[PDB]
């Protein structure tokens, strides 16, 4: 009742933050001038690294490095999904009373945090990034979760906004929030069928929702938990590291840090490659003391990923089955995820869907942090 509520998405590799100012949602955008923030907190011998400075030193210092916060969240150890996680983090991960706990090296001591704590660094990042916008102090905000998340996420997730100091006025769906982003909110007096496809860093959701009267039903959701961006990203490594081995006749497969610095390249090279037919990979002392310099085509991208890009539409056809639907009675298709903003994911997408046109004026990456600023500032006043 002070100071407009924020809107805050809360993502496994990116996070994003809105607020409704007079009239429409602005995206506000971090210290180093992104609309998104990685959801990464790093730890130091000086310092404590949230946001884009953490990701920008993983390479250098993977083991004190933490991300994928939310796919421990509210989680027990004991449950396969975190244990078949863990073999590929960098990161420990300890057990203490069945409760995941992340251990690190902060300052020579060692130290670990629960995952809402962590969770609660990144939250801090963005009521920060707001603050410094509007000139004022943000208290109240609405974060947004997963729709499978049960009550024990859902409880994790609100405790990091109370310790970020965060009045969290209240923890809504991801998709619900992207629909309330483009108005399909608002009562037409009739049933509306609305497909979210969110592809983002990690993971892939298909939700579809079923609003009357302003009030959402979620009939059905698929996808997959570990297919996102980083897929992509690393299809285009691998194809580097043989490239390299070609030209240069050795493998710098094994030198974790080239390989991470050539990924930190890839990742650059394919979001150009969404607005441009080719891009440069400049890359100095690659290995040892070789500089690589190349570039890829937007062809041969889509070429080392169409089997992933395909795979897309399985999940969909299964979301459609589940709620006993044809395609035809998709009223609207909602674009969520940064992923959705490749070109050839989208060809796929409307070719599936016969034509129909595609929601996303929103930058897909913005969608969830733009429907949560919307729904704060209605839970609010002004
Ligand atoms: N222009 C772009 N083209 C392709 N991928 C992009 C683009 N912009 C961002 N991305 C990707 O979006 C992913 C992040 O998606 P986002 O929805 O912000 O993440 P999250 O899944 O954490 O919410 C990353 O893989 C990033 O590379
Ligand atoms: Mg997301």
């Amino acid at each position: 009742s002070k100071g407009p509520a924020v809107g805050i998405d809360l993502g496994t590799t990116y996070s994003c933050v809105g607020v409704f100012q007079h009239g429409k949602v602005e995206i506000i955008a971090n210290d180093q001038g992104n609309r998104t923030t990685p959801s990464y907190v790093a730890f130091t011998d000086t310092e404590r690294l949230i946001g884009d400075a953490a990701k920008n030193q993983v390479a250098m210092n993977p083991t004190n490095t933490v991300f994928d916060a939310k796919r421990l969240i509210g989680r027990r150890f004991d449950d396969a999904v975190v244990q078949s996680d863990m073999k590929h983090w960098p990161f420990m991960v300890v057990n203490d009373a069945g409760r995941p706990k992340v251990q690190v090296e902060y300052k020579g001591e060692t130290k670990s945090f629960y995952p809402e704590e962590v969770s609660s660094m990144v939250l801090t990042k963005m009521k920060e990034i707001a603050e410094a916008y509007l000139g004022k102090t943000v208290t109240n905000a609405v974060v947004t979760v997963p729709a499978y998340f049960n009550d024990s996420q859902r409880q994790a997730t609100k405790d990091a906004g109370t310790i970020a100091g965060l009045n969290v006025l209240r923890i809504i769906n991801e998709p619900t929030a992207a629909a309330i982003a483009y108005g399909l909110d608002k009562k037409v007096g009739a049933e509306r069928n609305v497909l979210i496809f969110d592809l983002g860093g990690g993971e892939f959701d298909v939700s579809i929702l079923t609003i009357e009267d302003g009030i959402f039903e979620v009939k059905s959701t698929a996808g997959d938990t570990h297919l996102g961006g980083e897929d992509f990203d690393n299809r285009m490594v691998n194809h580097f590291i043989a490239e390299f081995k070609r030209k240069h006749k050795k493998d710098i497969s094994e030198n974790k840090r080239a390989v991470r610095r050539l990924r930190t390249a890839c990742e650059r090279a394919k979001r150009t490659l969404s607005s441009s037919t080719q891009a440069s990979i400049e890359i100095d002392s690659l290995y040892e003391g070789i500089d690589f310099y190349t570039s890829i085509t937007r062809a041969r991208f889509e070429e080392l990923n169409a089997d992933l890009f395909r795979g897309t539409l399985d999940p969909v056809e299964k979301a459609l089955r589940d709620a006993k639907l044809d395609k035809s009675q998709i009223h609207d298709i909602v674009l969520v995820g940064g992923s959705t903003r490749i070109p050839k994911i989208q060809k796929l997408l409307q070719d599936f869907f016969n034509g129909k046109e595609l929601n996303k004026s929103i930058n897909p990456d913005e969608a969830v942090a733009y429907g949560a600023a919307v729904q704060a500032a209605i839970l609010s006043g002004d």
